[PDB]
């Protein structure tokens, strides 16, 4: 198991999209890197950026795609097969639409939808059997389009808890890594 992991924080490029729901993958990757004393540096080859660390003895490369969501997998396909990462030694952190706000789960494989991005990563890796850390965000309120619901910043009360959710989801990740599905 002298193997590296690829942790992947899904999110969108820009200041508008920094505090929207859709980007909690970007945020949880920012705390994983700070926590582990890692730095993000333009990773020219794949087009995305990168940070190298280590957690539990297992070395890991953390990526945050510098292009927007539906195109996310065009940088993570080249990024892994170049890092020698097996599709099942990749951890995508995304927000989950069909989970309740404040809910976090770990699942490998296990189809997952409503996310422009994980279709983008599955369409790049060939398979859908990668490890996923799921951060529940809730269901839109009534008439809200799902896809437009996600490109909106949390609401004043949801975001009192955000900083502490992106903290338990950095733990969740950190803990898969050292055990795996034994951790759930």
């Amino acid at each position: 198991m002298a193997e590296p992991l690829l942790v992947v924080g899904l999110g969108n490029p820009g200041a508008n999209y920094a505090r929207t729901r859709h980007n909690l993958g970007f945020v949880v990757a920012d705390l994983l890197a700070a926590r582990l004393g890692a730095k993000f540096k333009a990773h020219k080859r794949s087009g995305a950026e990168v940070a190298t660390g280590r957690s539990a003895g297992r070395s890991l490369v953390l990526a945050k795609p510098r292009c927007y969501m539906n195109e996310s997998g065009r940088q993570i396909g080249p990024l892994a097969k170049f890092y020698s990462v097996a599709p099942a030694n990749i951890i995508v952190i995304h927000d989950d639409l069909d989970l309740e706000f404040g809910r976090i789960r770990l699942k490998i494989g296990g189809g997952e939808g409503g996310h422009n991005g994980l279709r983008s990563v599955v369409a790049a890796l060939g398979t859908k059997d990668f490890q996923r850390v799921r951060i529940g965000i809730g269901r839109p309120p009534g008439r809200k389009d799902p896809a437009a619901f996600v490109l909106e910043n949390f609401t004043p009360a949801e975001r009192a808890e955000v900083p502490t959710i992106c903290e338990q989801a950095a733990d969740a990740t950190e803990l898969l890594i050292e055990q795996g599905m034994e951790p759930a």
